[PDB]
């Protein structure tokens, strides 16, 4: 039953690390999945919908694994502290890569995905701006920019840069120097003055 | 001649200001242009040629007012003088947010739009390590990151907060602090030990 839509998923996921969602069809994603076209309209209405959850279920899991992280302090410094957080992003999507590249390219196209996309973005952010809050609160960074719009311009560039590296667009920063580099950003931004 | 192109050309940001170019047709554009279908097909192959072309246009409107200021510093602190800089590309782009909007999402779809928005970002990412590369030489920035790396993600992030603040997305910094927020990442990330 969810045997066969985790077929479906599985299909899907494969065949976007070969083509785009448009050169893909429901006929393809039922043979990879071992069903009939009906059979498929059953579990999904639609290849989109199909990408649909993809995506959620790879947000839900970057947002699981930074609610762990949340409850579950690392005992480091600040650098280090916004690494290990930047890391759960730079790990998950990157380990979704064709999942993440036909998510935000569907944002163009689909209301629910750009809608999806949009409520875990400004749940990041809040997050964000509440740890930054926290450490001016302690004294640990000082009062420069209003924490929420410093941790929206922060999280947008995460989102253009971590994705422009898995991509491998140009330009973009090579994958192997992305998290230093972003980490680099945060800190400065966050505790410079 | 170039009178009818560019009638082609302020008919279509002006269309493209109330709806997206897949809503606009070239009986659209023709109309607004006070010349018939076939009189617009012999200035422009198709609607997604005049978009290329108005993109073209805002690119190199940037690009030819970053070179002026570049040869024309003015004499300022070094946050001025980055202040300064992103701000040819806020108003430039934002002077022209339907063509910008239009164009980002061309991308997708257009491998030409997608080469001019490459080639001019590589540009100006070089420019960025450029400069960036000098204040290091003349002891005014600390040796951190590499210096093209730190270019390319604080453009990454200038392209898509800057864009996000236009289009009005949820998220998206307030378009009258987005030039502040990106001026204090850009000083302290550049500056900042
Ligand atoms: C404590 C924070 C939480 C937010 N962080 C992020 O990297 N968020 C971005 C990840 C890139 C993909 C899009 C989402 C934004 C840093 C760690
Ligand atoms: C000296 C630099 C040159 C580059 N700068 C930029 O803002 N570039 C970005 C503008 C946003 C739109 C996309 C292009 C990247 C800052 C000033």
């Amino acid at each position: 039953g969810d045997d066969r839509e985790l077929a479906i998923l599985a299909t899907a996921e494969n065949l976007l690390e070969d083509r785009p969602l448009a050169d893909i069809s429901v006929d393809d994603l039922a043979k990879g999945a071992g069903i009939s076209r009906p059979t498929f309209y059953f579990y999904f209405p639609s290849k989109e919908a199909v990408l649909l959850t993809l995506l959620d279920r790879v947000v839900n899991q970057a947002d699981m694994a930074l609610q762990t992280l949340a409850e579950n302090p690392a005992d480091t410094d600040r650098e280090n502290m916004w690494r290990t957080g930047i890391n759960v992003f730079f790990e998950t999507f990157g380990s979704h890569k064709a999942v993440t590249r036909a998510g935000q390219a569907a944002r163009a196209t689909s209301v629910e995905v750009a809608e999806l996309w949009s409520t875990f973005m400004q749940k990041w952010i809040a997050y964000t701006a509440a740890v930054i809050d926290a450490e001016r609160d302690r004294g640990a960074a000082p009062r420069t920019l209003p924490a929420h719009e410093l941790a929206t311009a922060l999280n947008l560039m995460n989102e253009r840069t971590l994705f422009a590296s898995f991509a491998g667009e140009q330009p973009s920063v090579p994958e192997a120097r992305v998290l230093d580099t972003l980490v680099h950003i945060w800190v400065t931004s966050i505790y410079g003055e």
